[PDB]
């Protein structure tokens, strides 16, 4: 029948939790504000503050530029959405039989065409705010982390983690709240037509991820162009420290961290959150929950997320208060414990939520038939995703942390030069896919078996139920990155850089981990969305052994490579420019190498601004146009193949790129830190071994920061896009087969 | 209906063409014998023949070693083939109703369990002979190519190309003759049970690809460990010319070209040919050709191959007689003319064959139903694969020859160091997959529609119809590669090496093209076998949106990466050892760097001998065990997913790795040749640009020569293997689902 938790209870619980998540984030921002500094040893607090201003000014500046374009694109694309969805019923205004129940009347397809546009814009905008907010907190916390490092690793860790949590909590609560608001607003018009309500609502994730795609690639190109240029000429050529203020590309590099690893990453994960929620909602909308108009159960995913916010708050308190770091070897397990604790607490949280928000029996729509599902089967659906996530974290840590043998061997291979470094690095990344894929496959199998597409979507959301914490441990990294950047630029003592280098190395692992969650959840949500698309397209069977499906499958499997070709080439080209620029300034500015002359930072900022803004367009277009072109020309069966193929194929390359990139970075950190006999025998900085690592790191740069992480967006974006345009491809698509 | 050409004529025609092909091969060998030399400036000729002997001894010594292990394994696996297939009908000896026509009676399954073992071993042995005969001609032709280079490139080119033709006509004609024999031999037992006959014949391809997986991987690891070692210490560290007899790894390296790029590749393409024929045969055996016992049409594939030889013979004359070569500008065009001419003639050829060897109307088995097909549609099926082959060749040249921009930009990117070289090279390879996939997709759509799994399989044969030429142009490369290594080692003039370097460069592009054909044809044949596998396993539908298929799909898609992880790491490790070794000799043996002392070659041969024999086992096991493990534990649905997944995923990485690898190679050559202002700008040899390219080149070594090309075996092997064991899996597999 109904659940223990009455509807009005749900309607209160959700926004209350969002409000708690927001209040908690503000509180943390407030605590961080205790670290004082101003640009008006005293000299060192003044240099930190000016550098921080430079970075802040650059990051805010680029985003406004980027968002202007993306914002325009968004508005264009929303028009396409209205037009195409609107034409499905020739823009009629009349009601129609509910496609999920012929006996009832549903709102016109036109309404949905309109509201899908509204949720799209909503998601687009929210995705922009997610990246902008993360950027504001990161550019605020970076120099404060630097100053706090004067007292030790532990203190700096706290200010970087707290701030990472500012972003995590803000993003989760705001994404939750907006969606919650959107649903309640849409419902006023839809009333009893919940299928229409929730089918319109899915624009929200389409919005989120479209904007994310450009945010990730734009930011991604911007940052790696600087990073490669700065590192190659500075470290490999001119034998100076990494973020040396003599290096004209350092400002661009550090801004790059906020603009890619933060803003782009933030948008990326918002889209993950939005899509997973949306995919669970559409399926439930025509399951027993939606048909019987049972609000609490319908909003199950949002209740899961609300509780995630609370669990993550708790988990946060452990790292922030109940515990203290005194030694560097403690940083990574601190971070790892955030995942362990949250996963355990959330397992209990989901149990409770599954107990009180689900009737013990219900039906889940399953390709035209109401499948009987029990609430303990559902618990296992979200729990299996949540646990697959954790497994993925552990495996990814094992492959990217310099505490373990894979990366150490990679560093060790530097002893025979760059070529062996790269071979080992590539080999490592390839190897690293094995277990996450099994974890994903297991997740699919359990969740698919128990509750079809709905179960799979709820597994995705389970993997993202602790998104607040996931984001915190991840956002922690770029802030720690800037901290050391600012330390070197501020001429602070070697003790500070060693501390930031410890934080930053842990950040590399944490980043690989976040990528892992992004890929894992993306594979889940995409499968669910694929299934939903299939019903909506009135496809009876996706048969791999039909010519239309199979050509789609193989072409779909190529797109991730097409996409990587473009993004790699962009970074490669922009970095080539950057290096020529950096060399020139060392070669022609008297006193630069000497330390008496100040370099031109703006020119480097300009090179990575010009390249990113321009070169984000073709890959964005590839992804976004593909479902349209394929659906219109070849049709829904073929598009089917493309969805499956880009899923199973993209996922392998996404994982191996992000991990290979991470492994190289930390293999270099291992050499730079020389905190063991092995490490030292590879040093010191400047050695042939070290420069070999730098070469690896630098090749890994676009792998793990531009193409790699955007691949998960490629996959999940094409999937909501397809679901949103499904009736339009069903009705007006497959032209090439119609004319012939 | 039946065909113009009588069964008796077909029985005569086939071996005549085979005999002709062998007659033409021996002839070319005799001409090569004209270039006389011996061991036991004429001081050169003695040194060359001394050098040639170290290599010939090395190649031979390794293959025997390698073939000892493979042969043993070949025996073990054959037992499994007998046990597992025997267990289908409890090892009964009674006849049984035909699988395809219940009204009729068919031979015992046990009989087939036996013949499948017979054809398998027949295949393994014919594979080993293919690689061995290729090594023998190559090891005989290399020094002959060196000596005739004293009279310009043109004369050195013919001895090289004639020798390439020797391997190509022996392989194409021997695989044909044995198959033909095996069929007729098998017929004696099977009589009217053609279904049983040609299902028994499929073991042939399973055998060929089985004894090729190990030869490609094993030989690919021997070479490349040597290659990376010799080049990194030689050129990058000690600044001596490539293949300098000072370098203790040069003998292994030049042996490696024969043991990997000749032997391994020879076996690879044998598998490709055997599988394509066998695949075409099995669908035909239960089509109207096999039901109505129409022999000529039944052996249509073997008839296509037969005219293939003749056509390729004619085509070869154009390079051997009808047209000569002066400018190095001409070599690449001469090689590419061989593709174009053979493709045109053979288009007419297949038209002839299709007009005389097929009834104008017939039926093709189509997933349980006889599908009406017209002989002109079959013409199109093989032609589309034939032309797809040419397209793939052209595109592969565009992305791998240093006469075009992609590779030139890659070389150019060396100006900013090894990292930009690697980033650019990686991007290029990714890029390069687009058009070939499209070609493959088009071939599939056209062939699948017309004639189902038969068309597709016949499209694979179409792409391989000119294999005699394909092998000629490809084998030519390693022969040229050795010819330059011997020149250096014999200390002939700069002008000698500069000529072979041009021949070698042509060989690089030519080896990439061979890789395209291998990958292109493998995608085609695997899909047909997959199809065949599906009927044979009594699967109604391969539905992507089922838990069993989907987990198969994503896991299958991971396999190519797991396999690449092993093979890359293998070369990485062996390469690390080889460098440590070449350095050891350079630092200890007094006056070695001078030339007053002889390096210990045997040590370097041992490091690579030890690595390859050991390290080829796991990846072989992975590919061999996967169907068995998946089919038995999870069942034929999941294995369906695995097969589809490993196909669409593995092809992307196979192409991109091969092209990247070829690209870095030719970019290095480009600099080394300095035949333009731009090339000379990056030089001279020893320069930073040249070293950065060497780094890129040695990273690409395992990419194009170990992992990359082996992947096409991974895909096609798993497909035949799955087909052969289908009844077993259908009957006794799926355990994990039965018990729970
Ligand atoms: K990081
Ligand atoms: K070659
Ligand atoms: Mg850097
Ligand atoms: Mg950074
Ligand atoms: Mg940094
Ligand atoms: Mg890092
Ligand atoms: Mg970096
Ligand atoms: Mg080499
Ligand atoms: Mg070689
Ligand atoms: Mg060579
Ligand atoms: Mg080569
Ligand atoms: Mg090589």
């Amino acid at each position: 029948g109904a659940a223990i938790l009455p509807d009005l209870g749900t309607e209160i619980l959700i926004p209350v939790c969002a409000v708690i998540g927001i209040a908690f984030a503000l509180f943390q921002w407030l605590l961080v504000s205790k670290v004082k500094l101003s640009a008006v040893d005293h000299n060192v607090v003044v240099k930190c503050a000016e550098i921080q201003n430079a970075i802040s000014e650059g990051a805010t500046s680029f985003l406004f530029t980027e968002y202007k374009y993306v914002g325009i694109f968004m508005v264009a694309f929303a028009i396409l959405i209205f037009l195409f969805l609107g034409s499905v019923e020739g823009f009629s205004t009349s009601p129609q039989a509910c496609s999920y129940d012929k006996t009832k009347t549903c709102k016109p397809a036109l309404a949905t065409a309109i509201f899908s546009t509204v949720s799209f814009l909503l998601g687009g905008v929210t995705s922009l705010v997610s990246g902008f907010l993360g950027m504001k907190i990161a550019t605020y916390a970076n120099a404060r982390t630097t100053l706090e490092a004067r007292k030790g690793v532990g203190k700096a860790f706290i200010t970087a983690f707290r701030s990472g949590a500012v972003m995590g909590f803000l993003l989760a609560a705001n994404g939750l709240l907006v969606l919650y608001i959107a649903i309640n607003l849409f419902k006023i018009y839809y009333g009893d037509d919940w299928g229409g309500l929730f089918h319109a609502i899915t624009g929200y994730g389409l919005g989120g991820s479209s904007m994310a795609l450009f945010g990730r690639v734009g930011g991604g190109i911007y940052t790696k162009a600087a990073d490669v240029g700065a590192d190659l000429v500075g470290k490999v050529e001119r034998n100076i420290p990494e973020d040396d203020p003599r290096n004209p590309a350092v400002i661009a590099d550090n801004v790059g961290d906020n603009v890619g690893d933060i803003a782009g990453m933030g948008s990326d994960l918002f889209g993950s959150y939005a899509e997973s929620s949306c995919a669970a909602l559409v399926v439930a909308s025509i399951s027993s929950f939606g048909l019987n108009h049972e609000l609490t159960a319908m909003l199950y995913p949002l209740i899961v997320s609300s509780v995630g916010i609370l669990v993550c708050l708790l988990t946060t308190l452990f790292a922030t208060d109940f515990f203290e770091i005194k030694a560097v070897k403690e940083i990574e397990p601190a971070l790892k414990k955030q995942l362990v604790i949250s996963t355990v607490l959330m397992t209990i949280g989901v149990a409770v939520v599954s107990f009180v928000a689900l009737p013990t029996s219900f039906t889940i729509f399953n390709f035209g038939v109401q499948k009987d599902v029990k609430s303990w089967q559902l618990f296992l659906c979200v729990a299996v995703g949540l646990w697959a996530g954790l497994i993925i974290g552990f495996v990814t840590e094992y492959y990217t942390s310099n505490a373990y043998s894979p990366v150490q061997d990679v560093a060790d291979s530097c002893r025979t030069g760059a070529a062996t470094n790269v071979i080992f690095g590539l080999a490592l990344g390839y190897k690293s896919v094995i277990i996450p894929i099994f974890a994903i496959a297991i997740s699919i199998f359990v969740s698919f078996t128990f509750a079809a597409m709905y179960g799979i979507a709820v597994a995705a959301l389970g993997m993202l139920s602790t998104i607040a914490t996931g984001l915190a441990i991840d956002a922690y990294g770029p802030i720690s990155d800037n901290a050391g950047g600012i330390a070197e630029m501020a001429g602070m003592s070697h003790r500070i850089r060693e501390r930031t280098d410890a934080l930053d190395a842990a950040g590399n692992t944490t980043a690989a981990i976040g990528k892992g969650f992004a890929i894992g959840s993306a594979a889940l949500v995409s499968l669910a969305l694929f299934g939903a698309f299939v019903s909506r397209a009135s496809i009876t069977t996706v048969d791999v052994l039909t010519p239309k499906v199979f050509i789609g499958l193989i072409v779909g499997a190529m797109l991730p490579y097409w996409f990587s070709a473009m993004t790699m080439k962009s970074v490669g080209s922009a970095a080539l420019k950057m290096v020529e620029e950096v060399r020139r300034q060392f070669n022609t500015i008297p006193g630069l190498m000497e330390g008496t002359a100040k370099p031109d930072y703006a020119t480097c900022v300009k090179i990575s601004t010009d390249a990113s803004i321009k070169e984000m367009i073709p890959p964005g277009a590839l992804v976004m146009l593909t479902p349209l072109v394929v659906g219109i020309l070849f049709g829904v069966e073929t598009l089917s193949g493309v969805l499956a193929g880009s899923l199973v194929s993209g996922v392998q390359i996404a994982i191996s790129a992000s991990n290979t990139g991470g492994a190289w970075d930390n293999a270099k950190k291992y050499i730079e830190a020389g905190a063991s006999e092995h490490a030292r025998s590879l040093g010191p900085k400047g050695s042939d071994c070290h420069k070999a690592a730098v070469i690896g790191d630098t090749i890994g740069d676009p792998l793990k920061d531009t193409s790699g992480p955007s691949l998960n967006i490629l996959i999940k974006l094409m999937a909501v896009e397809s679901l949103v345009f499904a009736p339009f491809f069903a009705t007006h698509g497959g032209l090439l087969f119609k004319i012939f």
